[PDB]
């Protein structure tokens, strides 16, 4: 054992043992013998046994128990179930990609991925699966659109700032990589969305805030969004925090927002709100831009930027 079913059923059986001492141990060291040949077979110090491993890892349903299990395998073995998790997730057949239309039937692996930033043992090595499963869009589908996506927003606000910023990887990925499935979920589910999206505007986490700005910006940029982009820029309050981000004590905050606010002022079609506002701090927006970091400069586009939104807060 030798091929790769008996490398599988050998791995399962062991696992087993591990979802009960002293036995224990030599059911690790099993699991760890059966995860070192698999990642041998698909590399190899051939393409079909390759092939039969994968068949054999969708009938056993191990994909399942070793996320299930994941914190029953040791440090080195995490990595390695992580490893040949996402080599066959890309293995392919033609235009086919076989685990991800395996895993659409097996959707708990990816519901118990997610989880799995509610453990530190094992968050890291869920949330780097998990980035590789939503590369694929019926994955990633499943993933934003289920109530669980929520959970991100506990997940980045979280006090360990490697978990926090790992699962800030993955929101973000979630929310840019497929753009149209990103937009739907974003018209539909605007309301809420950006509700708890503003409570990441006030991090104590400093790294959340300002990451958590600068993608407001893009989403902002990127057309797909426009909807939810007209729908942004057309409440008082959320302008009023932007202004608001632009006199932070944070260079970098004041930078992130000015993307943000940038959209705000390009507006043809402002609401009377948006205006009166404008209006009424147009003498002290036409004279913040013209001292906002010109030290940094070089940007090109940026110094072009601010010459463009003050012309048009004297035009308004």
């Amino acid at each position: 054992a030798m091929a790769p079913a008996d490398i599988v059923k050998n791995l399962k059986d062991n696992m087993t043992i591990l979802e009960k001492d002293k036995k224990a141990e030599k059911a690790s060291e099993e699991v760890s013998k059966s995860l070192l040949s698999m990642k041998e077979i698909l590399y190899g110090t051939q393409t079909e046994a390759v092939a039969q491993l994968a068949q054999e890892l969708y009938n056993s349903g191990l994909l399942s128990t070793l996320v299930a299990d994941l914190q029953l395998i040791d440090f080195e073995g995490k990595k390695d179930v992580a490893q040949i998790f996402n080599d066959i997730l890309r293995r392919q057949i033609g235009t086919r990609t076989p685990t991800v239309e395996y895993l659409c039937t097996q959707q708990n692996i990816l519901f118990m991925l997610l989880k799995g930033y509610e453990s530190p043992d094992i968050a890291l090595n869920c949330g780097i699966m998990l980035r590789e499963c939503i590369r694929h869009e019926p994955l990633a589908k499943i993933t934003l659109c289920s109530e669980q996506f929520y959970d991100f927003f506990r997940y980045v606000e979280m006090s360990t700032f490697d978990i926090a910023s790992d699962a800030f990887a993955t929101f973000k990925d979630l929310l840019t990589r497929h753009k149209v499935l990103s937009a739907e979920f974003l018209e539909q589910h605007y309301d809420r969305f950006f509700s708890e999206y503003e409570k990441l505007l006030h991090s104590e986490n400093y790294v959340t805030k300002r990451q958590s700005l600068k993608l407001l910006g893009e989403l902002l940029l990127d057309r797909h969004n426009f909807t939810i982009m007209t729908k942004y820029i057309s409440k008082p309050e959320n302008l009023k925090l932007m202004m608001n981000l632009l006199r932070d004590k944070s260079r970098n905050i004041q930078f992130e927002a000015f993307h943000v606010f940038k959209v705000f002022v390009a507006n043809p079609n402002k609401t009377p709100p948006i205006l009166d506002i404008l209006l009424k701090n147009q003498t002290k927006l036409i004279e913040f831009l013209s001292k906002f970091q010109n030290d940094r400069a070089e940007d090109e586009q940026f110094s072009d930027e601010k010459t463009y939104l003050i012309k048009q807060i004297r035009d308004l």
